[PDB]
């Protein structure tokens, strides 16, 4: 039939996908059963826009702000990192057009002023961080990529300008308790990875330890219930969109993890990593990390882009 045609174009876009996956890596899982897990998963939702002929969406919250501890990043401004990030997503959604030709779209959703109260980063700071991620796609010049802000959503606060009604809004209408939070997350070991990383990345950032671990335990909480928020958002804005995520992900869930630069770390991201250029092949790794392995910085438009090895 000529499901035959439609089945082998969605395919070759799942394992592209694939190469890129973030997962937990753990060699006691069967990734053959993995992958034959995720095939079913989003084979379908990727056979909406071919059978429609639509170009391809995907989804994705990403790049809120940089990480205030400048022992893991150079600056508040976007590095080459985001960079070449901003730059693979790119021609990944080139590359499709390749085989398919509508080619593909990804919806970079920030969630930089969804938590900003609870990173302890300025909103005044998260807007320019955002102002400049637009800026970069125009000098990168990635057309399959756009950009999406709470400022967006009619629901959302009226213009702009009140994040602190923003947010109040927006938990409102799309959170969930944090008791609920809580009790979700212990289930799995996929919930329970969650939890115990975005609070090593909260402590990691605000630097009496016991008071700031069981101050980052709470935040942790806090956050995962801002960004769950934004993820219903979305959830609803964009319905049959593919739905990437910055986060290891389940083979059963319905979000698919993606990397976007080699690191050995799967939780790094640009706004929390440095970028360096180690065998010349540019990694991302935490500015901590890097000096103590004698990395030299480059500058580039008067600012510090990343390091060599
Ligand atoms: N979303 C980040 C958490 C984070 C975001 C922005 C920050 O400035 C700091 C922490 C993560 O993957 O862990």
């Amino acid at each position: 039939s000529e499901n035959v045609s439609l089945n082998n174009i969605s395919m070759q876009i799942l394992r592209e996908l694939l190469q890129y996956r973030r997962h937990l890596t753990d060699p006691v899982k069967n990734s053959a059963k993995e992958e034959e897990i995720i095939k079913t998963v989003q084979l379908p939702r990727i056979e909406y826009f071919i059978k429609n002929k639509k170009p391809i969406e995907f989804i994705l919250p990403a790049f809120p702000t940089k990480s205030p501890n400048i022992n893991k990043v150079l600056g508040t401004a976007p590095d080459m990192a985001e960079r070449l990030s901003l730059i693979f997503l790119n021609s990944f959604c080139q590359r499709i057009q390749l085989y398919y030709p509508p080619g593909a779209r990804i919806i970079i959703c920030s969630d930089g002023h969804v938590f900003g109260d609870l990173i302890h980063v300025s909103d005044e700071v998260i807007s320019q961080y955002h102002e400049d991620i637009k800026q970069l796609l125009h000098e990168v010049g990635a057309i399959n990529l756009s950009t999406f802000n709470l400022n967006d959503d009619k629901e959302l606060c009226e213009h702009s300008d009140d994040f602190n009604l923003q947010r109040q809004m927006l938990v409102k209408h799309y959170a969930r308790s944090e008791a609920s939070i809580k009790d979700e997350l212990l289930q799995n070991n996929n919930g329970l990875q969650l939890y115990r990383a975005v609070t090593r990345f909260l402590y990691e950032d605000s630097l009496s330890n016991n008071a700031l671990q069981k101050d980052a335990k709470q935040r942790a909480i806090g956050v995962i219930q801002r960004s769950w928020a934004w993820g219903s958002l979305l959830d609803t804005h964009f319905p049959k969109a593919i739905r990437l995520s910055i986060h290891p992900q389940p083979a059963d869930s319905i979000k698919f993890g993606i990397h976007m630069m080699p690191t050995r770390d799967d939780w790094l991201t640009p706004w929390h990593g440095v970028a360096a250029n180690v065998n010349g092949q540019f990694i991302l790794m935490k500015h901590k990390e890097v000096q103590m392995m004698g990395g030299k910085l480059v500058n580039i438009h008067g600012k510090p882009s990343h390091y060599v090895i």
